[PDB]
């Protein structure tokens, strides 16, 4: 009802093909590692869950 709605907690960098990189501050959607869509960028892939927090 809001509870897929995440801000990150500390920096990340991709790794690979599907991941999401994110910086801290950053809002993300979930659409232990979530499907997000960047709401900064727009861009869609898997983020660790435990670096975003309820936002
Ligand atoms: C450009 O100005 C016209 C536009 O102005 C208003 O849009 C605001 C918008 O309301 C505001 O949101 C609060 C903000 O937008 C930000 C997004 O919210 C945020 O998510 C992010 O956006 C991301 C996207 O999520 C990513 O998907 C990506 O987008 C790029 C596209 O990749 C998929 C790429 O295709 C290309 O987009 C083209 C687009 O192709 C699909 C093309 O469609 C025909 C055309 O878009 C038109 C659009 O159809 C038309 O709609 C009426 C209008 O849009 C206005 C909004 O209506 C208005 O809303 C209040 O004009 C558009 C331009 O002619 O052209 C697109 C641009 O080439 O490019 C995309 C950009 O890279 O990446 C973005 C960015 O990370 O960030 C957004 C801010 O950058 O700002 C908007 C204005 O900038
Ligand atoms: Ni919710």
């Amino acid at each position: 009802g809001s509870h897929m709605t995440f801000v990150a907690l500390y920096d990340y960098e991709s790794r690979t093909e599907t991941d999401l990189s994110f910086k801290k501050g950053e809002r993300l959607q979930i659409v232990d590692w979530w499907l997000a869509r960047s709401l900064t960028t727009g861009e869609t892939g898997y983020i660790p869950s435990n670096y975003v927090a309820p936002s």
